[PDB]
């Protein structure tokens, strides 16, 4: 059921966001302007392609991969990473590695809405997104 995560996305909900940026080295000042956005995040396929791109006014960001096949990303707030993305049951999980440290992204579909869940150590986020129509 992979294809229940394609479509676009909008954030309704957000708890410790703010924490985990301060987690990864992110300043204030850009913390305070990624919190007051609510992004969009358009997932898209293409073959064996994936396409994630998320759209706000703090950054806009896209990244493609293959399942299961390392590939290099800039994060939006400059990080340059070592990442793979996988399908562990119904999560689709975004690993980020670097500099002997990692986070992971997990995004997964409970009662129709997307649950991202960000753990960078014990800094644990969760981004809740409806799908658009
Ligand atoms: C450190 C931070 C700026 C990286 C980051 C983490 C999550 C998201 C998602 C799409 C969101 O804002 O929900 C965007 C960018």
């Amino acid at each position: 059921m992979v294809d229940a995560f394609l479509g676009t996305w909008k954030l309704v909900d957000s708890k410790n966001f703010d924490d985990y940026m301060k987690s990864l080295g992110v300043g204030f000042a850009t913390r305070q302007v990624a919190s007051m956005t609510k992004p969009t995040t358009i997932i898209e396929k293409n073959g064996d392609i994936l396409t994630l791109k998320t759209h706000s006014t703090f950054k806009n960001t896209e990244i493609s991969f293959k399942l299961g096949v390392e590939f290099d990303e800039t994060t939006a707030d400059d990080r340059k990473v070592k990442s793979i993305v996988t399908l562990d049951g119904g999560k689709l999980v975004h690993l980020q590695k670097w500099d002997g440290q990692e986070t992971t992204l997990v995004r997964e579909l409970i009662d129709g809405k997307l649950i991202l869940t960000l753990t960078h150590g014990t800094a644990v986020c969760t981004r809740t997104y409806e799908k658009e129509a």
